């Protein structure tokens, strides 16, 4: 809508304050003028007709129980917005500043929240497998980064280019994450998953079997459930990403650790340069390979280190 920039404050669905972007036109908006082509955030009003209304307040207060999940998304998009602009040059999910949508209190009980191919959409949960999902920065960060998937690398939604596809969100999830920088983890969802049980999380990226993930290609589902699996395959490459960056002895070989920043680095120039719609295992590791190669040379140990952790989950 055309309006006059404005900050709003609200509290999140974890009781957090923060500033909002917000702009004014009779009601203030969840829209977000100084991203882009803008952040805009809408209420499903626990229906499944998308996007919905563009969220209108009366004061620029949203302090509100329903408010909550609304604050989160629109915050998060922000952060992952920064993210991508600030440590990758990237400019939203296309490269070109892409208006980028949010729908929350989308349908009723809804444990999950996706990209639906042109926005953001987040379910409020059933309050026993999830609390609204947009709490979860890296929830946020993985739904946007299957849009920079679906305008890059394009990878198809099932068997092994959709495992990929889900880990390279969990990864992105992962690093926004920690650019954030408020209680960083390896673990996905933890934040909004299960809120009757302390500790958990939807899935680990450090130890994926600890919920029945593989950690190991060997341990591969081949089946038809999920895509193919797409959610559980995951954890094979979310087990070497984590690898790459903080090291260990997995299977008995060990990786040496090169960080976040490079993880980053090598993933998002696989992601955008090398990855196709039908990559498979073995093609993200040659991708991999061939990025931390551009980046740090043939004869580095980033290169050295990509190379361990996909041996030690079993990809050649
Ligand atoms: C068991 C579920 C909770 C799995 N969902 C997830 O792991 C994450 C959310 C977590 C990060 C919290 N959601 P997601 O992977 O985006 C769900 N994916 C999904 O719905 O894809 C299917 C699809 C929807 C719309 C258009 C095309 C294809
Ligand atoms: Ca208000
Ligand atoms: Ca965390
Ligand atoms: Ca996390
Ligand atoms: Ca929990
Ligand atoms: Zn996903």
């Amino acid at each position: 809508i055309t309006g006059t920039s404005t900050v709003g404050v609200g509290r999140g669905v974890l009781g957090d304050q923060k500033n909002i972007n917000t702009t004014y036109s009779t009601y203030y908006y969840l829209q977000d003028n100084t991203r882009g082509n803008g952040i805009f955030t809408y209420d499903a009003k626990y229906r499944t007709t998308l996007p919905g209304s563009l969220w209108a307040d009366a004061d620029n207060q949203f302090f509100a129980s329903y408010d909550a999940p609304a604050v989160d998304a629109h915050y998060y998009a922000g952060v992952t917005y920064d993210y991508y602009k600030n440590v990758h040059n990237r400019l939203s999910y296309d490269g070109n500043n892409a208006a980028i949508r949010s729908s929350v209190h989308y349908s009723q009980g809804y444990n999950n929240a996706f990209w639906n191919g042109s926005q953001m959409v987040y379910g409020d949960g059933d309050g026993q497998t999830f609390i609204p999902l947009s709490g979860g920065i890296d929830v946020v960060a993985h739904e946007l980064t299957h849009a920079v998937t679906d305008y890059t690398a394009g990878l198809i939604y099932q068997n092994e280019s959709g495992a990929i596809n889900e880990a390279i969100s969990d990864i992105f999830g992962t690093l926004v994450e920690f650019y954030a920088n408020k209680n960083p983890d390896w673990e996905i969802g933890e934040d909004v998953y299960t809120p009757g049980i302390s500790g958990d999380s939807l899935r680990s990226m450090s130890d994926p079997a600890k919920y029945g993930d593989p950690d190991h290609y060997s341990k591969r589902y081949t089946g038809t459930q999920d895509n193919g699996g797409v959610h559980i395959n995951s954890g094979i490459i979310n087990k070497a990403a984590y690898l790459i960056s903080q090291g260990g002895t997995h299977y008995g070989v060990s990786v040496v650790g090169i960080g976040r920043d490079k993880l980053g680095k090598i993933f998002y120039r696989a992601l955008t340069q090398y990855l196709t719609p039908t990559s498979n295992f073995s093609q993200l590791r040659a991708a991999a390979v061939q990025s931390a190669t551009d980046l740090y040379g043939s004869t580095s140990q980033e290169v050295a280190s990509v190379k361990q952790a996909f041996d030690a989950v079993g990809v050649k």
